[PDB]
RNA sequence: AUUCCGGUUGAUCCUGCCGGAGGCCACUGCUAUGGGGGUCCGACUAAGCCAUGCGAGUCAUGGGGCGCGCGCGCGCACCGG
């Protein structure tokens, strides 16, 4: 389809993108717990197809900031947007601009540099199935004053949990989960970045081999 | 649904309080077709005052006796329980 399309009008600046275009570097998941830095949009777009699609473009926070000067007041826009596959793969940026639409471009390319993958399982005390719906197991995330704390869930209670925690975990593949939390929870871009914290740290938690067949845990894309 | 949103600055992050948004009880405005079930209705102020009528009686197989009809049968009150 527009794989042609997206491949053939890019010429790499980096050695990851020179990689990913001539055909070694070929799945997602081989770009992630190396020390890759990713400075180019188009190694997501080629790996990701799926984050184009503006179904999965979520645009969380639009705000206005001033600048004082003896002349007079110089507005810029910030913008908070979020990426993701919805199948274990997020993105979150900060764009800032003299106008609108250059803030919006600039903070979903950003949002695409920013990509992680996550774990994901039922961990429940009233599931106990072995599909992953939810994570396997609470997590904290903390940033400025908001401090996140997640716990799995059962199968259709979805999603308890303030409106940027629901699209983010929405992004994520994420469909279940319990949630507490403390600060300045309306603060959109702390409470985001501590939510993004949240489900990075699930990668953080050590886990014997006979966890993965209890829980379900699946990394990354399922099946 | 183990949830958040608005408000101190030219703009920012905090603390902290006020408000919104849910449910139950009492008074109340506007409006109102029909059935069923139920442990609902002068409790909050004055456990303030009350006109009228009803809310506790029964036994004639405990006793004597009066009346009405043919010793018997019906009825009334009295003593007694
Ligand atoms: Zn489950």
């Amino acid at each position: 389809e527009i794989a042609q399309r997206v491949l053939e009008e890019w010429e790499p600046k980096t050695k990851l993108g020179r990689l990913v275009k001539e055909g070694q570097i070929t799945d997602i998941h081989e770009i992630f717990r190396k020390g890759y830095q990713i400075k180019e949009p188009e190694i997501v777009d080629v790996l990701l197809p799926e984050v184009n699609l503006r179904e999965n473009q979520e645009v969380l926070d639009i705000a206005l900031t001033v600048r004082m000067t003896d002349s007079g007041r110089r507005i810029r826009f910030r913008v908070l947007a979020a990426v993701g596959n919805r199948d274990g793969y997020v993105g979150l940026g900060i764009g800032h601009g003299r106008e609108v639409g250059i803030a919006i471009r600039k903070a979903i390319n950003y949002a695409k540099m920013n990509i992680i993958e996550i774990k994901r399982g039922c961990g429940s005390w009233e599931c106990r199935c072995r599909r992953p719906h939810s994570i396997p197991f609470a997590v904290e995330g903390k940033e400025g004053s908001v401090r996140v704390k997640l716990m799995p869930g059962p199968r259709g209670l979805g999603l308890v949990i303030g409106d940027v925690g629901k699209k983010i975990l929405t992004l994520a593949g994420v469909q279940d989960v319990w949630s507490q939390t403390l600060g300045e929870t309306r603060t959109t871009v702390n409470f985001a970045k501590a939510v993004f914290n949240a489900l990075y740290n699930t990668n953080r938690v050590a886990i014997k081999p006979e966890d993965i067949e209890r829980y379900g845990i699946v990394v990354g894309r399922a099946m």
